[PDB]
RNA sequence: UUGAUGUCACGGAACCUUUGUUGUCUUCGACAUGGGUAA
């Protein structure tokens, strides 16, 4: 009768399938369908759509029942005392008709020949198989036989490889269905009987079927008995009315990013002013449309919140287009590193890689990356590469021996969360800017996760074997590379808190006991199993050592560090544009932010310095194609068809630090104000020399490398390098972030660390200016540059260091000669506790100075010294002028379209054209927002109209814009390059100078005393003037074209300070009353001392001597820096102490006796391309040169009344004729140390 | 819908290869008004 066992298989693991095949191809020669023997099978009822149930084979489990039967009646006892039992007659009639055949070799724990043919009760094993279709039939299908749309959505397809030993790229790969247990637990089925067959028959069965391990290609228990699209559409509509579509990615990337929770969309961040219009949540507006959507009812749980972000995302981002021994081993496996599995997916377009996630948003480890790693490292310890290919007969090496019988159990983990997301890009190496198009993104796992652990080996000696007891070994110590990236680092698991127990041996009492209750593998199996467990591990019978050696690392930064992050800027509570990279851990099911420094940038930095210094064959080996070679650094680190020999890690912060946040202003080179575009600004971490930031973490390398001679050479060639301070990690290098002081190395054995460990006076002014005791000087002056510049020469690459190259470093003082002040625009109510208050510059209660306004201060003096292009400028503004009543314009009206205007008699029609419309409306834009605060009038020629006013008299509107005054060669240059672009750098090209923060060598001093004479480490307030806004249209007198910028604009130094010190106006004599405009900050007292050191890479010779004459100039000249320049406020100037260059990673050099050379060959290069222009340099010397004794100037702005100010000073109502006219501003203005009066 | 006297799929790691890097001194002085005049 049926003995209807309804054999739930209670998977453990994710069972498999395979893809459904017509019935023309059901056939042994179909690739995939022989393949597909040993899976489960889609069956579809009806084949116009998917619709179909899971149905399994019978066939597939008398094949399992058999081979069970085959290893219980091996192991037992041989032979059963009422029957005895044969081999197994195996015999084919014909081999083409089986589909597949039995390539392995049976058991022979007997002897005795093949059973008779003509026989019925004549040996167990062939009276269950046959040989007397009324044994087993036998389907396993769901329960109660559900419907649903396909195999696809039920599921998903996995792809698997098979990786080479040797070299380590996959060779060819298939795919497969996998379904998870979660929700399909149980299966179905039934097992005949003919009511004939002994009582063993049915014992065997039983048994056999409780000591399978793996149906169905999984290890189990056999235990018998809308509102998404309109969204889309809205935010798509909202983009396209409001336009500006570049920003589609970086919304989606944004709007993904808030998977985390519902909380995040209230706290987005702000506008500088704190309103709310934020220039990407304010677009439309958005922010309202995510608030009123977060707060509906139904989406209130956090599964249904994540998807619907993500479904958001996606669709917006397509739219943007015998003795027998057996052991329980089990343990932990707690994850110090992220980890990474290949589960790619069609879906998610977004993200090309994605982790393998659960169908309930949790995290998997799949034995078959376990089962390769395994074999990796027994493979690796017997120095044996098995050599096999598929098919033909199981090779007997030790390998695939000791493999026969190993089985590995799947784990998931807990902490469900959505995965965090890793950027990676590629660097151009002759440019030093990212590749068009080499952006893109892997997800990853966090670290802080247990994933429980059970191996059973059915060995045939006793006790484990010493290459299993010592791959363990490595294991608990921690060697355990498992999952992937790891050249990249992801992937690093010690097994905790290890707990064996060798079960027993092929007995007939523990055994029979343990066959009884199903072998405990399921969960309270495992319970009362690990109740019985002995601590402990066995020790290696022969031990040998792991081939990866660990390093450790200690680098030690001076400086601010900051690493960008783009799309985690536009959720942070602080609109900050860049922010600095944080990695989140698993604390308990909570992700607490943790600053680290990605291993990808630190790898990427590494590779680049042992690029650069090797010459293969006088190439710079960085241009090579590479592809498939054999030079050293593809050896080393890897290429596309080898793995590397380095692992990387990440790099955390041995302190507790907080981000600080820092803001820069662009400044127009013309106007001398700020240029608008957008005030940039970023949150480096704190770094100061007296508590310098100590980062810490530890790479890996194998020991062949570190055994070989050349490759330990090029490593401590690189760490030298590295050491010199010639590759500063982290980003914004130019500016002074990120420099590295030192980098120690331990664990190496002493093998990579023994590779690695009268300034001239400077010259005389000649310069001549003449000061009067009584005229009044302006404080601002004009110089001009030359009409054309020499951007002919092609930049130089950054590929390795050319012969006649320098390359060092450069230590200087600064001292300063008037107050200085360099606010911190961070706190406005320090001083008091509207007006506004700001204080001297603070990191860690030591007081500096930041190296970006170094660089401006620098960087203009060379520009100007060396005529270059205006690298930063605006060129649309269009200026108005108020017209006098000096004119013809006519009466008309404007209400006729497409007639155009009329034309009247008291107090036939004229054509207006496009144009004129854009005067129009930008006329009526600041009419109306003007700070100090249809009839209408046209002109004609002919035919055309001139310009179109609302009222009898108001602004003249400018033709051309202001970009189009000065010539073509002065107008910048964006992408050859003028020699400022080349030294400094362009957006497309990187720059080849670094400067760095400056720090105090002696106590402070103060201007005025503090509030106590408590202590020196604060100053004193002072009351300042009022600062106003630049207006270039006094430098323009009109709208003719013979009027053009005439140049640069720089500030005279003279000795107002004093004034500004007591009660008493600059100008006009009166005391600074209080208001919401004045301003109140600190000042340090004059002759405070400063220390910094400048970097350069592959200069020139005649480059280098003018990049130090544009630094020191000479003595008798100072630079100026600090706030209100105006009014004379800070003076420095820079002494050179040391000039060093390298010769090689092993010797340096002090060029300090060199400098001469470079000096007077640098004004050799300037006779080369300009031979007689020398107004323009007198020029420059002029306007810098300092007020020496008794020559205190006279400088301050005039006032426009005359009455105003009854000493005698001339106001601006009457300067308009006389010293100024209209045709004389530009010329006026050219002359340094012109007086108005 | 499994078709019987043979399925080591417990015969296979989405594995390999790429620095969110570049370019910006928290800087600062001149007017604003539509008519007046006017048949
Ligand atoms: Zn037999
Ligand atoms: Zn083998
Ligand atoms: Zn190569
Ligand atoms: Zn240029």
């Amino acid at each position: 009768m049926t003995t209807t066992m309804k054999i739930s298989i209670e998977f453990l693991e994710p069972f498999r399938m395979t893809k459904w095949q017509e019935s023309t191809r059901r056939n042994k020669n179909n690739k995939e369908f022989v393949r597909g023997q040993a899976f489960a099978r889609w069956h579809r009822n009806k084949k116009d759509n998917t619709k179909g149930r899971p149905y399994i084979t019978g066939t597939l489990l008398r094949s399992a029942v058999i081979r069970s039967a085959e290893n219980l009646l091996t192991l037992s006892d041989g032979k059963i005392s009422e029957k005895t039992c044969c081999p197994g007659k195996f015999d084919t009639e014909d081999k083409d008709r089986l589909l597949q055949l039995r390539q392995r070799s049976t058991l022979r724990w007997t002897d005795k020949n093949p059973c008779p043919d003509n026989a019925e009760t004549y040996c167990p094993f062939c009276e269950l198989l046959g040989r007397s279709f009324r044994i087993h039939f036998g389907n396993l299908s769901l329960p109660g036989k559900p419907d649903f749309d396909g195999p696809k959505a039920i599921g998903s397809q996995r792809v698997l490889n098979r990786v080479d030993f040797k070299s380590g790229k996959a060779h060819d790969f298939f795919k497969a269905y996998e379904v998870d247990h979660t929700r399909f637990p149980r299966f179905e089925g039934e097992i005949t009987i003919d009511n004939k067959v002994s009582a063993e028959a049915r014992k065997l069965l039983c048994d056999s079927l409780k000591f399978t391990d793996r149906l169905c290609g999984a290890l189990c228990v056999i235990r018998f008995d809308n509102l998404a699209e309109k969204t889309a559409e809205q935010i798509i509509s909202i983009l396209d009315d409001n336009k500006k579509t570049e920003y589609t990615r970086l919304l989606a990337d944004a709007i993904r990013s808030l998977r985390r929770s519902s909380k995040l969309v209230a706290g987005l961040p702000k506008d500088h002013d704190g309103k709310d219009d934020h220039y990407l949540w304010d677009i439309g507006t958005i922010r309202q449309i995510l608030t009123t959507s977060a707060d509906t009812k139904e989406l209130k749980n956090a599964g249904k919140w994540r998807e619907f972000c993500e479904k958001l995302g996606e669709a917006l981002y397509l739219k943007s287009k015998s003795v027998l021994k057996e052991t329980v081993v089990c343990g932990e496996l707690v994850a110090k590193t992220p980890f990474f599995f290949g589960a790619i997916d069609e879906d998610a377009k977004q993200t090309a890689l994605q982790v393998l996630l659960t169908p309930d948003n949790k995290y998997r480890l799949p034995r078959s990356a376990v089962r390769g790693i395994l074999r990796r490292d027994l493979q690796t310890y017997f120095d044996s590469p098995c050599n096999a290919e598929l098919g033909g007969r199981p090779c007997m090496c030790k390998t695939c021996r000791i493999m026969r019988g190993i089985t590995v159990m799947d784990a998931r983990s807990e902490y469900n969360a959505p995965p965090e997301i890793r950027h990676r890009t590629r660097i151009n190496p002759f440019t030093g800017t990212v590749a068009e198009g080499a952006l893109f993104n892997m997800e990853v796992a966090p670290e802080g996760i247990v994933f429980p652990f059970q191996l059973r080996y059915r060995g045939s000696e006793d006790g484990l074997p010493d290459a299993l007891k010592t791959v363990l070994k490595w294991w608990a110590e921690g060697q355990a590379f498992m999952s992937g990236a790891a050249s990249t680092g992801k992937g690093r698991f010690r097994m905790e808190n290890a707990k064996y127990e060798t079960l027993d041996l092929s007995d007939e009492n523990q055994r029979n006991d343990y066959l009884k209750n199903w072998g405990w593998r399921d969960e309270k199996g495992l319970e009362e199993l690990k109740k019985r467990l002995n601590s402990g591990l066995p020790e290696p019978g022969n031990y040998r050592d792991p081939k990866w050696h660990e390093i450790n690392v200690s680098i030690e930064m001076a400086s601010p560090f900051i690493n960008g992050d783009p799309i985690r800027a536009a959720v942070d509570k602080r609109g900050t544009a860049v922010v600095t990279f944080v990695k989140y851990k698993a604390e308990g099911e909570e992700a607490k932010p943790v600053c680290a420094y990605k291993a990808e940038s630190f790898r990427g930095v590494i590779r680049s310095a042992v690029a650069r210094i090797h010459m293969e064959d006088g190439v710079p080996l960085t241009e090579l194609t590479h592809s498939d070679c054999e030079c050293l650094l593809c050896q080393i680190f890897g290429s596309e068809y080898e793995a590397g020999k380095i692992r990387f890690e990440d790099l955390v912060f041995e302190s507790d630090p907080e981000p600080v946040t820092f803001d820069h202003v662009a400044i127009d080179r013309f106007t001398g104000g700020a240029a608008d575009k957008k005030k940039f600004d970023d949150s480096p971490l704190p770094g100061s020399p007296a508590r310098p930031l100590m980062l810490k973490g530890s790479f890996w390398i194998r020991r062949d490398v570190l055994e070989d001679e050349e490759y330990c050479k090029a490593l401590g060639k690189a760490l030298a390098d590295v050491n010199n301070g010639l590759y500063p990690l982290g980003g914004k290098s130019a500016i002074g972030y990120g420099q590295v002081k030192s980098l120690g190395i331990k664990g190496d054995d002493k093998r990579i660390s023994r590779l690695m460990n009268a300034v001239p006076e400077k010259p005389k002014t000649d310069a001549e200016v003449r000061i009067e005791a009584e005229k009044v000087y302006y404080p601002h002056y004009f110089v001009e540059p030359h009409k054309k510049v020499e951007r002919e020469e092609k930049p130089c690459g950054h590929q390795k260091f050319h012969e006649g190259r320098l390359t060092g470093k450069i230590r200087c003082k600064l001292i300063t000669k008037t107050p200085l002040i360099v606010p911190d625009t961070s706190n406005d109510d320090f001083f008091r506790p509207y007006h506004k208050s700001y204080a001297f510059f603070r990191l860690h209660k030591q007081i500096m100075i930041p190296g970006s306004e170094l660089r401006g201060m620098v960087s203009s003096v060379y520009e100007t010294v060396t005529n270059s292009c205006f690298r930063i400028f605006d060129e649309t503004k269009r200026l108005s002028w108020r017209m006098d009543a000096d004119q013809d314009f006519l009466p008309g009206r404007v209400t006729a379209d497409g007639k155009h205007i009329q034309k009247f008699s008291e107090t036939e029609e004229y054509e207006i054209p496009e144009k004129a419309r854009i005067k129009y409306k930008e006329l009526l834009r600041v009419y109306n927002n003007n700070p100090q605060a249809d009839l209408v009038y046209f002109k004609h020629n002919e035919k055309y109209v001139e310009d179109i006013v609302p009222v009898r008299i108001s602004r003249t509107v400018d033709d051309r814009m202001i970009g189009k005054r000065m010539s073509a060669d002065l107008r910048p240059c964006h992408g050859g390059l003028c020699p400022a672009c080349r030294l400094f750098g362009t957006g497309s090209y990187k720059g080849r100078v670094r400067f760095g923060f400056a720090s105090l060598e002696n106590d402070p001093e103060w201007l005025i005393p503090g509030k106590n004479p408590g202590d020196p480490f604060h100053g004193g307030p002072v009351m300042l003037s009022l600062l106003e806004r630049p207006r270039p249209t006094w430098s323009i007198p009109g709208s003719d074209n013979k009027f053009k910028v005439p140049g640069r604009k720089f500030y005279v130094h003279h000795h107002a300070w004093k004034t500004i010190k007591d009660g008493n106006h600059p100008t006009t004599g009166k005391a600074i009353e209080q208001s919401p405009n004045n301003r109140t900050v600190e000042a340090l007292a004059g002759g405070n001392s400063f220390s910094f050191e400048i970097a350069f890479e592959n200069l020139k010779e005649w480059e280098l001597g003018l990049l130090i004459h544009s630094l020191q100039l000479e003595k008798g000249l100072a630079h100026k820096l600090g706030m209100a320049k105006s009014m004379g406020f800070g003076s420095v100037e820079i002494d050179v102490e040391s000039v060093r260059l390298r010769k090689d990673w092993k010797q340096w050099r002090n060029g300090n006796s060199e400098i001469p050379n470079w000096l007077g060959k640098g004004f050799a290069k300037l006779k080369e391309w300009f031979r007689d222009e020398l107004d323009f340099i007198e020029n420059l010397k002029k306007l810098l040169w300092f007020p020496e004794g008794d020559q205190a100037p006279r400088v301050c702005y005039p006032m426009l009344r005359k009455k105003d100010d009854p000493n005698g000073n001339s106001g601006y109502e009457e300067l308009k004729d006389g010293e100024f006219k209209k045709e004389d501003r530009q010329k006026k203005l050219t002359t340094p140390w012109t007086p108005w009066a």
